């Protein structure tokens, strides 16, 4: 699955983008 993550993507994932949610920045990871 793909995830918006803080503080960074997990091993095995790539950061394909950014999420803005709950007034915060996240890495978009899949």
């Amino acid at each position: 699955a793909c995830y918006c993550r803080i503080p960074a993507c997990i091993a095995g994932e790539r950061r394909y983008g950014t999420c803005i949610a709950q007034g915060r920045l996240w890495a978009f990871c899949c």
